[PDB]
């Protein structure tokens, strides 16, 4: 398994970001402060776990398809599922959306990280097509929602919440919109990418996402 080693990096990274963000955050008395690293400690915590599972040789399978077993790292998804919604999370409570909104956002994240999952360990090499499809939809109405309607309801804030709130939807749609492409490219689609540099992608991705989206939030002024 010549990805342990980016395993061992991202597991390490992760750890890391929770031991910084859980250390920082027992310090804090600002009780809107402390939702926002109560949150956001979670989010590397979760994927410390997935990724020391998936070092140690957990969460992967074989999956055939284009005539060859395939190696599908199903614990990704497991990961994505809770971290994924926490970060959309920590993004609605910066700009005050609604409960509906919030539902809506999380629901079709669901709906995103269950059809890639499904996807992932389709055996008809087509239908994985078909389910990587709808998840990108999911995710694109997500995208939408945070670009057109949550920057609407930031501008209502004091300029330093919205100025944050613009950063981090910026690293959000940048970051989420690489993972369909690497998914598309890589040995759950095309099989192009080897599995070795799929996992530093999603690794340098996840960290960024994760510990990257957690450094600019937790350091602002914006959530005290
Ligand atoms: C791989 C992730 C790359 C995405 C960079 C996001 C940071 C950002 O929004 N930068 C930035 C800032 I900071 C700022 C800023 O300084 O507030 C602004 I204004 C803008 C802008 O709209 O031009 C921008 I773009
Ligand atoms: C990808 C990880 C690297 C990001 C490190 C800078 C994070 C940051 O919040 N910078 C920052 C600055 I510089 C500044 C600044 O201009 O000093 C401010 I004000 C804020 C804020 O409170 O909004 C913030 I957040
Ligand atoms: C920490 C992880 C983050 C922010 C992960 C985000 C992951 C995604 C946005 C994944 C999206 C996918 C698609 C849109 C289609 C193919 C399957 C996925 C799950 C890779
Ligand atoms: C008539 C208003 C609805 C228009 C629907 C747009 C559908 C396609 C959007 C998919 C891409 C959203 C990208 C988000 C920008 C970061
Ligand atoms: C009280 C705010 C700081 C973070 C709170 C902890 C959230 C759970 C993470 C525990 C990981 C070990
Ligand atoms: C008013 C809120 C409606 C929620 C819409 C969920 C959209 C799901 C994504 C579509 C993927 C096929
Ligand atoms: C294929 C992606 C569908 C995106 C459709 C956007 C729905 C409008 C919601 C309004 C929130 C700003
Ligand atoms: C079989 C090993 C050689 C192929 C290397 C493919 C690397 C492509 C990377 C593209 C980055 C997005
Ligand atoms: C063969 C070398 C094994 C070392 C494993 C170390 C990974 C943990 C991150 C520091
Ligand atoms: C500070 C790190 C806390 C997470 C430890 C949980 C380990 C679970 C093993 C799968
Ligand atoms: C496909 C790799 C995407 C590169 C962006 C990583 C930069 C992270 C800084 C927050
Ligand atoms: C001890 C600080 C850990 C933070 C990791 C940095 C990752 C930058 C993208
Ligand atoms: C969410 C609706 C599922 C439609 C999937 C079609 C299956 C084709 C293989
Ligand atoms: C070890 C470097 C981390 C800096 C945070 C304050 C000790
Ligand atoms: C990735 C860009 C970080 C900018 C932080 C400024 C608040």
């Amino acid at each position: 398994r010549p990805e342990w080693i980016w395993l061992a990096l991202g597991t390490a990274l992760m750890g890391l970001g929770t031991l910084y963000f859980l250390v920082k955050g027992m310090g804090v008395s600002d009780p809107d402060a402390k939702k926002f690293y109560a949150i956001t400690t979670l989010v590397p915590a979760i994927a410390f776990t997935m990724y020391l599972s998936m070092l140690l040789g957990y969460g992967l399978t074989m999956v055939p398809f284009g005539g060859e077993q395939n190696p599908i790292y199903w614990a990704r998804y497991a990961d994505w599922l809770f971290t994924t919604p926490l970060l959309l999370l920590d993004l609605a409570l910066l700009v005050d959306a609604d409960q509906g909104t919030i539902l809506a956002l999380v629901g079709a994240d669901g709906i995103m990280i269950g059809t890639g999952l499904v996807g992932a360990l389709t055996k008809v090499y087509s239908y994985r097509f078909v389910w990587w499809a709808i998840s990108t939809a999911a995710m694109l109405y997500i995208l939408y929602v945070l670009f057109f309607g949550f920057t609407s309801k930031a501008e209502s804030m004091r300029p330093e919440v919205a100025s944050t709130f613009k950063v981090l939807r910026n690293v959000t749609v940048v970051l989420w919109s690489a993972y369909p492409v690497v998914w598309l490219i890589g040995s759950e689609g095309a099989g192009i990418v080897p599995l070795n540099i799929e996992t530093l992608l999603f690794m340098v991705l996840d960290v960024s996402a994760k510990v990257g989206f957690g450094l600019i939030l937790l350091r602002s002024r914006a959530i005290f």
